[PDB]
């Protein structure tokens, strides 16, 4: 019953995170040469190890892919990682409707206030 | 440049979160009384100096109050915590919709979708 407590986030997932969504956002688009661990691991001062974690997590995800003496490249299925994308977010706009209504706003109200703030 | 590291949430803040939800839903209400540090430290076991760190923040946002010699007791004001606790998940919520226009999803499908989450038994 004690209270769990969340840890930080490996690093490593930290980086699947910020290259997954620079794909959605297209900073990096389909096909873009990624840069390498090295270049990586010395760009963000991040352990070349913890690097190679990631972009091994990112490849098993179908986020990039790797082209025998040519680099790291990010996929060219680039549409179903922009929906995988939306759906982390969708999944976060569940969860905060659902703490909102049960801390006490009506869902009638959530529609008002959302519209608020899409207009 | 280099891309910012978050790092793990500090438990003293984890357990201050905590107890204003509690009091932000009603399962703490005004005025109850709060347990000794030793015995928050056993319920969640955590460090007493944790605990007690945690109590120190709860009451510099006035959640909690500690009356010498009687104990440490939930405000009278839960309605202000209740209040702030909405608006957080208010920016939580406007964060996120932000974040699905930009990942290209019109606001007009945003509209539709809030109300299948909503039509929800
Ligand atoms: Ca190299």
């Amino acid at each position: 019953q004690a209270m769990a407590i969340t840890q930080k986030r490996p690093v490593y997932l930290q980086l699947v995170d910020r290259i997954k969504n620079e794909v959605a956002t297209d900073v990096l688009s389909a096909n873009d040469q990624l840069p390498s661990v090295r270049e990586t691991a010395l760009q963000e001062k991040i352990n070349p190890n913890t690097v190679a974690k990631a972009y091994k997590e990112l490849e098993a995800q179908k986020v990039i892919r790797t082209i025998p003496g040519k680099g790291t490249f990010i996929t060219g299925n680039t549409a179903s990682v922009k929906n995988s994308n939306q759906n982390r977010l969708l999944a976060d706009l569940s969860q905060v409707i659902a703490e909102l209504i049960k801390s006490g706003v009506k869902g009638e109200r959530i529609k008002k206030i959302v519209n608020d703030i899409l207009g």
